[PDB]
């Protein structure tokens, strides 16, 4: 990565200009880390990769220099629900900016066609889909216009890492946008992502054809945030009575997200919290523009003080004053959980991130995610950091972010660097064993065990025919016997077995690959309690 | 991994696999590879075949399937695919079918009811990677199969869309690697027409396979005869000159003929059939009962001629194509090997014509313009083209990586038969010559097509350049196109594309190596015949 530093300046020709349109158009009174110099290596006339967490402000670094210079910007949009919520800003600054996708309509199309060699034309932004670039061939023709007519003067691509075959979403379309640079060298490039991959971004510059660019990466620790892991309920509604304690015992009136597995989730949470004195409301990434107002005015106005939102691609919610965000269930990475819990404290004040840990929530989710190579490895080392008691959590998380991330200290800013506990080492190869032989015995019969049945012939429930005859019950409440599977879940003494069924998922146990470990009577498994 | 060791016939399924293979399929013999290939994947171990399209490589799995219990899943990217081989299988009795996106709920069910039928005559199963990845009720009924020993082999055609370190990534070829974790005692067979080593390891662990055996194909064709020919500037004296070749060299003998355009293909077919020759037109998007329609023609010699257009899903198989003539350079190397290797499939020579048209470089360099490496995979061809003083497999050998020697084409390409005396020309002053004109052409502000700068080359068009003494070299118009093509490979020129409201134009620039021609001392040259 480029030092920013020597851009961190306004003194530049343009620098007047800038801080006239980020105040009167834009209504913000100063830039963010890494906006001023992103905004003055474009307005240079040079090319810039941007790094920053989502929420972090990068569509100011290429909205803001559109508004400053003659013509228009283009912006290579994967989603149109992401140029809608750009659309949506836009039309509100009084900024005059348009889209085009693939269902646009044809008496839409020829006015921007039109408009785009306009000299007189008002548009300063305009968004499209990376098919009006590969699979457009009218496109082109009048970019190649616009270009000339010195009308198109400026490159955004947004979400730049779909670019490269190695990073998150990679759209087939992106392949092609190096014919940008190629066939319009004079227009300066912007790439604007959150992931830091560096492969991803080497490799997404040279796709591009801007290779070496300046890249520029945010420090993506926040000082600010308070990380806290919470053992979810497994009573649904004792569940949601303790998010309302919580909001009204520390978070009294102040907005706050509370991110839900699925949308049944979501929508559940928003009555139930609505009924027990929350005011609340769902957001969703699918939702139409107008809905999209309808949650955001709300929000802004404290009519509703908690928004429940769906983890998805397209969440356009971005309040400066969130004062708390809680996972209904974890994330499926720990890269998804800091993206989704660092939308909290953008006001760069205080703020707390709470995560409510689940043993169920461990199969939901890793049914959900069978289909991605390294699903389960991800969401593995998210409930890994749900059972870590000793280590901070800010260092846990800068893992994932080993180039973007200051070494700098948290200061009790994460439950585990705050709570004066020690800890112990327990012996728990005996109940390893007892489980191995209960899971044997369903092999036997050809049975396959949910956890909720192997926890039941654990206890001497469920079916008399999963049990084992001389297997006394350990005298341990079923909270104890979930954190001891989910140990022997991570370390691969036990091992999660997927069964397709007509309408979904479902996650089985069964003997991991490192029970063998067992055969050797010097083998001693053990586990950090708390003491 | 060696084939060797494989290649052997005393199995216990090997009289069962040569009844098979006689019985059903109705071929004779095994062409290389594939009783290695079919034994491996019969003893129930994992295995990636690099065989050429048309290699036979189908058969490599569909053989096993009618030897085992039960069915096999075929995993393959595009519709119009499993339809090619869904017409062989029902030509030969087998039992297969299919399922997509647009399949009807009944035929949905049908299926799904066969797979947990202990009394099924499904042998294979067609599917697309999204009904892998997208179709709950579809792995359920995998795995209620897989349970009750029904399903048992994997097929994953065009396994190179695994790798995303390759061009043709597939994102739904990533989730297969579900087939391997969720049914691991159904062995897994890879079929693919790309060598790159690279790739294919990559697509192994996407596939979660451990121990996976690689056969790999050799690119010989021994029994090809490679040439290029000058391509006409009439478009009617070309057509002549082909059915003139046809009945001349190839009188009643079947052949294919390469066009690079949808209107060229049907184009070429009426003019052949009013000249006397039946033909017949051939798209991967056609229908599968017109598909069957050409090749039924096709074998009976209803239709002489199969005029294709290059694309991807070409199922035009026979046997006995004694000559592959394509009409344009293909856009790269590796699709003009794969499209000429579909001649002398019967292992006796055909001829493999090229002609070569100045203008076509141009036609698809501004059609492959959204192709990152477009423009390059094209230069490669038309430095093929270009070539005079090397065998022919030399040129192809260097695609693969592959080095080679005329010994071992043996008088089996032109340059190896037709031996003519050349000698290295400067050109340099040619090159200064020409970038002249261009820099001229910079200050008038408006740029050139390829037909221009011939013309002011020549002293023609519009008197655009007529300064510095650039009399015509006195060299014919080919030997000018030559000069530019070569100046165009070497980047001392280079391609400017324009994209106009209907398609995308090609114009010419001084190309970046131009800076050499400060150095007096630096001299361009180029071969050209004596
Ligand atoms: N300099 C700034 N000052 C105050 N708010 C900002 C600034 N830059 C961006 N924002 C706000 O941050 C929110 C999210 O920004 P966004 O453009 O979505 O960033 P990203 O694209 O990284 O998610 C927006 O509502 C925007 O108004
Ligand atoms: N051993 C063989 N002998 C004769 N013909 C064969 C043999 N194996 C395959 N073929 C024929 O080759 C043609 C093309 O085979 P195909 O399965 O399309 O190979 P690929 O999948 O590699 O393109 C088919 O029409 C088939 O009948
Ligand atoms: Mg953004
Ligand atoms: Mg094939
Ligand atoms: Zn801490
Ligand atoms: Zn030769």
């Amino acid at each position: 990565m480029s030092s920013p530093a020597s851009w961190n300046k306004e003194d530049f020709p343009w620098s007047g200009k800038v801080k006239d349109v980020l105040q009167n158009v834009f209504k913000l009174q100063k830039f963010r880390p890494l906006q001023l110099e992103t905004i003055n290596v474009t307005m240079s006339g040079k090319e810039v990769f941007l790094v920053m967490p989502t929420g972090g402000g990068k569509s100011l670094c290429y909205q803001l220099p559109a508004l400053c210079s003659d013509g228009f910007t283009l912006v290579i949009c994967p989603l149109i629900s992401l140029m809608e919520d750009q659309l949506m800003v836009l039309k509100q600054l009084g900024i005059s900016a348009t889209m085009l996708n693939a269902s646009s309509p044809k008496e839409h199309v020829k006015w921007v066609h039109a408009e785009m060699v306009n000299k007189n034309s008002k548009l300063k932004l305009i968004y499209v889909t990376p098919e009006k670039i590969a699979k457009s061939k009218m496109f082109m023709s009048r970019l190649e216009k616009a270009y000339e007519a010195r009308r198109f003067t400026r490159i955004a691509v947004d979400e730049v890492h779909c670019c490269s075959q190695w990073g998150h979403d990679f759209r087939p379309d992106y392949k092609a946008l190096g014919i940008l640079k190629r066939q319009f060298p004079n227009a300066s490039l912007i790439g604007l992502t959150a992931t830091a991959t560096s492969h991803v971004l080497k490799d997404a510059q040279k796709i591009l054809c801007v290779e070496k660019c300046f890249t520029f990466t945010a420090s993506f620790n926040r000082p600010n945030l308070y990380y806290e892991v919470r053992q979810k309920p497994s009573n649904t509604e004792d569940f949601i009575e303790d998010i309302v304690k919580l909001i009204n015992g520390r978070y009294k009136g102040q907005s706050g997200i509370i991110y839900c597995f699925s949308q049944k989730d979501s929508e559940q949470v928003t009555i139930s919290l609505q009924k027990l004195g929350i005011p609340a409301g769902a957001y969703h990434a699918n939702m139409e523009p107008e809905d999209k107002t309808k949650v955001h005015r709300r929000w802004a106005a404290n009519e509703i003080q908690v928004v429940v939102a769906t983890v998805a691609f397209g969440m356009g919610i971005d309040k400066p004053d969130v004062r708390f965000v809680i996972h209904h269930s974890m994330s499926k990475s720990m890269e998804n959980y800091y993206q989704e819990s660092g939308r909290a404290g953008r006001d760069d004040m205080k703020a707390d991130c709470i995560l409510y840990y689940g043993f169920g929530d461990i199969f939901r989710i890793s049914s959900m995610v069978v289909m991605e190579n390294v699903g389960q490895q991800k969401l593995y080392e998210m409930v890994s950091y749900c059972q870590n008691i000793n280590k901070c959590r800010r260092v846990l998380i800068a893992q994932h972010f080993d180039e973007v991330w200051s070494p700098e200290a948290c200061n009790k800013m994460c439950d585990n660097c705050c709570k004066e506990i020690s800890f112990e080492r327990k012996n728990v190869t005996a109940y390893c064993r007892d489980l191995i032989k209960i899971l044997k015995q369903a092999e036997d019969l050809n049975e396959k065990l949910t956890p909720l049945k192997l926890i039941d012939s654990w206890m001497g429930k469920g079916a008399s025919k999963l049990r084992v005859a001389g297997l006394a019950p350990p005298t341990l409440p079923r909270e104890d016997l979930e954190k001891i599977i989910a140990h022997f879940l991570i370390q691969q003494y036990l091992k999660e077995d997927y069964s397709f069924t007509a309408y979904a998922t479902i996650s089985y146990l069964k003997v991991g690959p490192k029970a063998n470990l067992l055969n050797n009577e010097a083998h001693v498994i053990t586990m950090r309690v708390k003491k």
